[PDB]
């Protein structure tokens, strides 16, 4: 795929010197929506959650969650993309993206330090997370699908999966104890950030879309598929599910992960309806 | 080039260039006055959505043929005349989000001189005529010689870093001059609220900068960081009211000179050296 390096979308735009008039309108609107999204860590009322996190299996289940969270992707790619398409309504995007990322880990160490108030406890928690068996499986996954031998097609539908697919069980998982209504700032963090990360992920499905070499079918369906996997070995496995359900929430997943496929103009592959009417 | 080879050989080890291995979350602040900027910067956040033109393209219409020649070029300077490589090159962590913000704040200061530019130059074709006459002016090609010398691959951090302030602080500080000029004749009130709130973030920039380089151990020589500052002057005087005259329009040169000297002496009392040039501000407008 990769000797198809005429692709506009990834070539120099010689015959622009300005941003007017909107050459990609449909990417500038993504653009336009992430700007107005802003949101900074600031907005987030903490005080009021940790009289609320003071039961000793969710307490547990949580600080799991929130260290994966902040320590599970190991070494960058917003500023990859960033550098390497040429248009100047998707240069904006991805550099607004890094900073935004960077709101999403601002915000995870916030509720880090509000919920485990001990550093001992806090270190020991990041080295124990740092070894599990998800954490492993998706540096795999990674190693193996965001190379710079791999084409930009394969980049950007695995970046499509880390947007779109892994973190959705934990994202769900959070949202479960906010349908309990329980831990308000970890919950409305939560939705925001799940928020960008929605906006992160169909726009990465629009720039798959600018390309007019795209994969064959099943290199879309294999990098999707693995991503998954890595995906369901973390929320009900590493980490057991206190009141949600294993398997249905493995259908959830293989749900997002047809969607992501419709996305990228592929036949859905596991046929999973959304178990969660609260999502 | 025996002051910058001796620089970077002390620099192997330096704080703020090395990795940090004993870090895992970004609580507890490490940096606490690094970290005031970017809660500031992100304070500041704006966008070119809350920019309007309509009541400038009356103003533009009402100014005389000098004035609109000096507004397009101008804004074709700003328009078109390296904080990715300082998010790579500085390793902690309240800086790279700093410098990560610095990036989408700039691309907003450049979407507004796009949007500026597509309200006041209608015309595709003087626009592109604008564009190709300054990619050729002296003060471009000054800009470039000054920057190649200044900031490449082979400097010392320490080196780029005060370019990187003297970028923000010195350079256009002349338009930005220029176009306050502009809001003391009650004029032009899109190209001159949006010029505020981007000379403000630019102080931002600035001072940043500043507070970076007093983090370093292993202090320039203040002759290189004068030379720098000298330099980046010279490149400022060889646009605003040299390559485009200001003195037809109403505006003093030989005052436009004077005040960019106190810009850049403000510069370096701030990079912790001497003033070397004394100038006063002119200009009462200029921080009221
Ligand atoms: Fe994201
Ligand atoms: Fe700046």
């Amino acid at each position: 795929k990769s000797k198809e390096a005429n692709e506009k979308i990834l070539s120099k735009e010689t015959d622009r010197f300005t941003l007017y008039p909107i050459l990609y309108p449909d990417v500038w609107d993504f653009y336009k929506k992430a700007e107005a999204s802003f949101w900074t860590a600031e907005e987030i009322d903490l005080s009021s959650d940790l009289k609320d996190f003071e039961n000793d299996n969710e307490k547990h289940f949580i600080k799991h969650v929130l260290a994966f969270f902040a320590a599970s992707d190991g070494i960058n790619l917003a500023s990859k993309f960033l550098r390497q398409v040429k248009i100047t309504e998707a240069k904006k995007f991805y550099a607004f993206q890094i900073a935004v990322e960077n709101i999403h880990s601002e915000t995870y160490s916030l509720l880090i330090d509000n919920y485990i108030k001990d550093e001992k406890e806090r270190m020991n928690l990041f080295h124990a997370i740092e070894n599990i068996p998800a954490v492993k499986n998706k540096a795999l996954w990674a190693a193996k699908w965001i190379n710079d031998t791999n084409s930009f097609a394969e980049r950007i539908v695995a970046n499509a999966c880390v947007e779109g697919i892994l973190f959705s069980g934990s994202f769900c998982a959070i949202f479960w104890f906010k349908k309990q209504n329980k831990l308000h700032g970890l919950t409305f963090s939560n939705e925001l950030i799940s928020r960008d990360e929605g906006l992160h992920t169909d726009f990465n499905c629009l720039i798959y879309s600018l390309l007019e070499n795209k994969l064959p079918e099943e290199v879309v369906q294999n990098i999707v598929k693995e991503a998954v996997e890595v995906e369901r070995s973390f929320i009900c496995e590493s980490l057991p599910c206190i009141g949600m359900n294993s398997r249905l929430m493995s259908q959830y997943i293989e749900f997002v992960a047809d969607r992501l496929l419709e996305c990228l103009g592929s036949p859905k592959i596991f046929h999973a309806k959304n178990p969660f009417n609260w999502m």
